């Protein structure tokens, strides 16, 4: 099934949408504390944004996807495709943090994984900053 | 910061299609055969279909999602709020079937990962035949 741009589009939309439900799960228990902490739901959440961060979305970026509508028109930057170093810094940094967050959350110390979630953040910034539009 | 009822549906909708990209790039893996089989990727599909499946997803159903739009207006049929006993069956078959998948997945045996990949996509179409409106 070589995907649409369409397809492609939705498919990463989707998929960052999904992390930012369950990074939100995190955020209520362990920054905000407008959740009771609960070991076993932050490890659920952690594990899907770690399963994500791994799941090789590089496969839903080429360049025909500029400006495509998924669920909505795609808010990727077009120097996503010539800043490629960049990218995969980025991107592996990402993984690297995620992966580290899904194992903290296991471990259940709230002090620990509130520090870790806090650098799957800056994670999820850094990308944004050089490559996706705000508006 | 209690999630809008818009935003419910957004999250569901975008962790299905997160799912369903999954299973696509499995499929063409291990059943259509469009693309080379790769233990990494398809365990990696495999994990994030775990992980959403194992994500609580229940907190995004209420009575009060029905009709509203997320990406789009949500296919939530309303007789899902009759079905308290029938609903846990699903899901319940649907994580253990997601489990396995994941398993088999780490465990490389092709043709047990092209079987449990079955079992998975008849716990999908389980659950969408009672309470999801077909398009
Ligand atoms: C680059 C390597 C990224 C990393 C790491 C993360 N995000 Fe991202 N995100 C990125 C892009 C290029 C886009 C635009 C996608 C498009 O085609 O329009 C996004 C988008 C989001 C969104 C909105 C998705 C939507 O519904 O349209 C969200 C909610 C989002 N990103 C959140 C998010 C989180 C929580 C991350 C870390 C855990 C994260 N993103 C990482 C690029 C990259
Ligand atoms: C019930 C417990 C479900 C299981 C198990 C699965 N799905 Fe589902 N899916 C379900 C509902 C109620 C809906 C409609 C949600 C809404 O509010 O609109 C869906 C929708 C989908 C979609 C479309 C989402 C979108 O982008 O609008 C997809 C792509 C989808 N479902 C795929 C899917 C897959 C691949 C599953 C197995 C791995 C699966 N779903 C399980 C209910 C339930």
């Amino acid at each position: 099934d070589a995907l649409k741009p369409e397809d492609k589009v939705k498919f990463r939309q989707a998929s960052y949408t999904t992390m930012a439900w369950n990074m939100g799960k995190i955020k209520a228990m362990v920054v905000d504390g407008t959740m009771p902490f609960s070991q076993t739901q932050v490890s659920a959440a952690a594990n899907v944004i770690a399963a994500i961060a791994n799941s090789g979305m590089g496969a839903l970026y080429s360049p025909d996807t500029l400006g495509v509508v998924g669920f909505k028109k795609s808010r990727l930057k077009e120097n996503f495709f010539q800043e490629q170093d960049e990218v995969r810094k980025i991107a592996t940094n990402f993984v690297e943090q995620a992966n580290k967050l899904a194992e903290v959350a296991a471990m259940g110390d709230k002090d620990e994984i509130k520090a870790q979630f806090g650098e799957v953040g800056k994670a999820c910034k850094a990308c944004h900053e050089k490559f996706r539009e705000e508006e």
